């Protein structure tokens, strides 16, 4: 059927899961004869589940959650991912004004934002407090301290879900861009070139962390958001002191501890500064919630993707998922201290650069985070890293 709709997100449970639930109902009343129906599928799945589909655009969904940047681009060039240009509401260009840019290729809007979520340290200020750490670090040497401070007193300073790849990823990406200057990484990440000497010294300044032997002594087996023992799990009921994240961190904790109430001590900070390194200071990178549309699909599910963007739904966006949603006016409605600051860094960032993996694509995407994992588990150097990346980005 037509006013038949098939939705892909990745809110596998909790209120996140229930608020879906809630906008297809009440989007069903606003439509009659409208039916929505949902697959909640986990994030890790998400991206083979969609790829799988959407070789068949016929037999796909027909609305879904973005991969971001490049992996966009990618299905945008396959054309899995219809023009939303002249199709996108009023409500939406008005209030996504600042976030529409994520999901702007060549000029064109290709999906409706409903979260914008940087990255950063999330911590327990509790287990800080216990090892002697009063004040956050704002240079790279300094977390590397307090690290051993955090050890000393008998917990796993750093959480990393390096069975997933990205997490143990994300501190290469934030080093590289600590590291390297913004025309260089700007024109890098464009160019897939990963000659310059940043890239090998971000590594290094990777190595000397893993040599420390700060992180919980699963890394390797732990998962960013699946479970108690999850790199998530593992902040939130205070078996580690600090993961590295996007800002859909709190959300995550909130559904980990417990009560399944939000964590009482939790704080951030931004990826402290680092020494010698030429990188734009306090530059913010991070991620930018969307969903796209199916080329082949119908007008039911433009006016889902508008019916998203509407400002009460993206505040009942921002209470059940605990973090920043996209629409500006909408943002009135967070309450969280640590989204606050934020919110604080984002309205004063000169740019966002989005995820690494995300902005140079599958292949290359991959091969970075799975050589990461490498130089981590004492299998690779910071050079085989740049190897890597050079080798996938042959494929183009
Ligand atoms: O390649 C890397 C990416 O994969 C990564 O993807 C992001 C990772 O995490 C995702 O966050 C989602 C968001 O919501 C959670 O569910 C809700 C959380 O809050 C609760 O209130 C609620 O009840 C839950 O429904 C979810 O579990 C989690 O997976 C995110 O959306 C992705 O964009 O980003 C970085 C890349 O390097």
């Amino acid at each position: 059927d037509d006013k038949t709709i098939t939705f892909w997100h990745n809110a596998s449970a909790g209120e996140g899961r229930q608020y879906w639930e809630n906008l297809a109902k009440s989007f069903e009343e606003a439509n009659p004869g409208t039916k929505v129906e949902i697959q909640a599928i986990q994030n890790e799945d998400f991206a083979g589940k969609l790829q799988t589909a959407m070789q068949d655009p016929a037999s796909g969904p027909d609305v879904f959650m973005s991969l971001g940047g490049a992996k966009t681009k990618e299905m945008i060039d396959a054309g899995q991912v219809m023009d939303l240009t002249d199709k996108i509401s009023d409500t939406v260009k008005t209030d996504m004004k600042t976030t529409l840019s994520a999901a702007t290729f060549d000029g064109k809007v290709y999906g409706v934002p409903v979260s914008v979520e940087p990255g950063g340290m999330w911590y327990s200020k509790d287990l800080f407090k216990k090892a002697g750490v009063s004040d956050v670090p704002a240079t790279y040497e300094e977390l590397l301290a307090d690290a051993k401070k955090l050890k000393d007193s008998g917990t796993d300073a750093i959480a990393l879900g390096a069975k997933d790849a990205w997490p143990a990823a994300h501190w290469y990406y934030w080093l590289v861009l600590r590291e390297c200057s913004p025309e260089v990484y700007d024109k890098s990440v464009q160019d897939h070139d990963f000659s310059n000497a940043c890239w090998v010294n971000a590594g290094k300044k990777l190595q000397e962390l893993k040599d420390l032997k700060v992180f919980n002594d699963g890394f390797l087996t732990t998962t960013a958001q699946q479970g108690a023992n999850s790199s998530a799990g593992l902040l939130a009921n205070h078996k580690a002191a600090m993961e590295l994240m996007g800002a859909w961190e709190p959300g995550v904790l909130k559904d980990l501890t417990p009560d399944q109430k939000p964590m009482a001590d939790l704080g951030f900070f931004a990826f402290p500064e680092v020494a010698g390194g030429e990188g734009e200071p306090g530059a913010l990178m991070g991620g930018v919630t969307y969903f796209c549309v199916n080329p082949k699909a119908s007008q039911t599910s433009i006016d889902f993707v508008n019916y998203m963007g509407e400002k009460k739904n993206q505040e009942d966006y921002a209470k059940a998922f605990s973090t920043i949603p996209a629409s500006e006016p909408a943002r009135a409605v967070v309450t969280d201290e640590s989204l606050k600051q934020v919110i604080e860094y984002l309205d004063k960032a000169p740019s966002m650069q989005l995820w690494m993996d995300t902005a140079l694509g599958t292949n290359i995407g991959n091969a970075l985070n799975a050589a990461v994992v490498n130089m981590l588990s004492g299998q690779g150097s910071p050079e085989d890293i740049v190897k890597a990346m050079q080798d996938a980005a042959q494929k183009g």
